């Protein structure tokens, strides 16, 4: 469950726990708009398949990820998921270097946080004649 109203805007701080939020909404946006009841509680659990990952991704960046395995069962098949996207983002400008499909896939938060830390730049700042 999250909110989105326009309120009062204050200076306030959103500790590493604080931004699992903060991005949760980003692209919980990303799969409402696209008709997906289903939506991310938990955004380290929510990059562990790199499925539902994706379907934000080939939402927000307008493109199909044909390197998805899409029903991922072994321990590894997982890691293909989430390291196809990384790989597609780091094509799009998107810094990914630092980044490891094994640590999302634990559900590393300092990992994930990193991953939808450099996503959404890849939309921001964009505007066409």
């Amino acid at each position: 469950g999250s909110s989105g109203s326009s309120g009062k805007r204050k200076p306030v701080i959103h500790g590493l726990e604080d931004q699992k939020r903060i991005y949760t909404d980003w692209a919980n946006h990303y799969l409402a708009k696209s008709g997906h009841k289903r939506l991310i509680r938990d955004l380290q659990q929510d990059v562990t398949d790199g499925v539902l990952l994706a379907q934000i991704i080939q939402v927000v960046a307008n493109e199909k990820i044909e390197d998805i395995n899409g029903c991922p069962k072994n321990r590894s098949q997982m890691i293909e998921n989430i390291d196809a996207c990384l790989n597609f983002l780091a094509a799009k400008g998107i810094n990914i270097q630092g980044l490891s499909a094994e640590e999302i896939r634990n559900g590393n938060l300092k990992a994930i946080l990193g991953l939808f830390f450099s996503l959404s730049r890849y939309k921001q700042q964009q505007q066409q004649p």
